[PDB]
């Protein structure tokens, strides 16, 4: 069987995982900075205690834009391209498995603190292939200097190649009426950049890379993405991130969700969810490739009726990625807040929990781990919460 190979094999390796996140990303006025947004830095004790919780890899998103010299070289500035390196070697000696990437200096809405600054730049690549050239230019560039670091770092570490690609409408926008001119832009960038990776020499020839379709979306990924050509075969995974249904997970407008919750995003839970997870086996892992969310969360709740409804979401859909191969990482961006923006359970600088975090952290990797063949979708299915409206 296909989804018995190595390749599957190793994206299952992954297990949960969690986000190094608001952190190397963050950034404002053109630059990033780690502390940027109101996180401390990180330390060893942060991936301590990642892999003392249960977490078998780390994404550290990090945000190049500001410490990336002037064309043609675009030579990435030696300190930061050094504190890249200490955190990705804190996670290897806490045994993690390592994703890096290229993150929001593809940020393509425009609600961002560094207007003018997001040289990654998709509907400006579209509009013009002169822009699109140097665009391919800098992603080559920048490539190749990531792998030449990591030349001697083996598939512990996996690359990612660009985050969350798209024109600002969030997937809803002229990417479904343009022909398909968006998504083969961003095949093409994938492309140059396993390109790059595979030219940067040493352990890069058969590193795992990440590719991600438009904006993430695990359906528009389905439909469109591309895998690039590889040298190797069997070396790519597909990236993909949901914080499913938003309206419940993310803005927090609804605060219960499945169907024993009342106050829930109309006519949207369990299988809704699944039907999302089934798209992606089919495609991908049924076919021998892998599967990852980069991201995926829920919000904290104030209320602890409503906070059982989120790690009841956990520990369902953490269930039903294990049973189709899929391994995901928790996007943590250490706000301890309830409602919006609040995903923060594990502070980045001590690696201790927040507040109540310990629950959220456990609902995820414990359901995800389980290997009793009583413990199912079902079990989880007829446990959930009461209602409290």
């Amino acid at each position: 069987r296909p989804m018995d190979n190595e390749a599957v094999q190793f994206g299952m390796s992954m297990g949960i995982g969690w986000n190094l996140g608001n952190q190397m990303d963050a950034h404002y006025d053109g630059c990033s900075y780690e502390t940027g947004w109101g996180n401390k830095a990180a330390t060893q004790q942060t991936f301590n205690g990642l892999a003392k919780a249960g977490f078998r890899s780390v994404r550290i998103p990090v945000t190049w834009m500001g410490h990336i010299g002037n064309a043609p070289t675009y030579a990435i500035e030696r300190g930061w391209l050094d504190r890249v390196d200490e955190l990705v070697h804190m996670a290897h000696k806490a045994g993690l498995i390592v994703i890096i990437n290229i993150h929001h200096d593809g940020f393509g809405a425009a609600d961002t603190p560094s207007k003018g600054s997001h040289w990654l730049d998709l509907p400006a690549a579209v509009a013009s292939e002169e822009r699109n050239q140097l665009i391919k230019q800098e992603l080559t560039m920048i490539w190749l200097q990531i792998g030449k670091r990591f030349a001697n770092d083996g598939e512990w570490l996996v690359f990612e190649t660009l985050n969350e690609i798209q024109d600002g409408d969030w997937g809803n926008g002229n990417n479904r009426r343009d022909g398909g001119a968006q998504y083969r832009v961003l095949n093409e960038w994938n492309q140059v950049c396993v390109d790059a990776i595979r030219a940067a020499g040493g352990k890069n020839e058969t590193r795992y890379i990440g590719v991600p379709g438009y904006v993430c979306n695990p359906d528009l990924t389905v439909e469109n993405l591309v895998l690039p050509e590889d040298v190797v075969p069997n070396r790519l995974m597909v990236a993909v991130h949901s914080y499913d249904p938003w309206d419940y997970a993310g803005s927090a407008k609804y605060n219960e969700w499945g169907h024993t919750g009342k106050d829930v995003v109309p006519g949207v839970g369990e299988e809704a969810y699944v039907g999302m997870l089934n798209r992606l086996f089919n495609m991908y892992i049924r076919r021998g490739v892998p599967v990852y969310f980069g991201e995926f969360g829920a919000v904290r709740r104030a209320s602890k009726a409503d906070e059982e409804f989120r790690l009841y979401y956990f520990r369902y859909i953490c269930k039903a990625m294990r049973d189709r191969r899929i391994s995901a990482l928790y996007w943590d961006n250490g706000n301890s807040k309830a409602g919006n923006d609040g995903f923060g359970v594990i502070d980045h600088a001590t690696g201790r929990f927040i507040g109540n975090g310990e629950q959220a952290v456990r609902a995820m990797i414990d359901s995800w781990e389980n290997n009793d063949p009583n413990y199912t979708l079902q079990s989880i299915y007829d446990s959930a919460p009461e209602s409290s409206r």
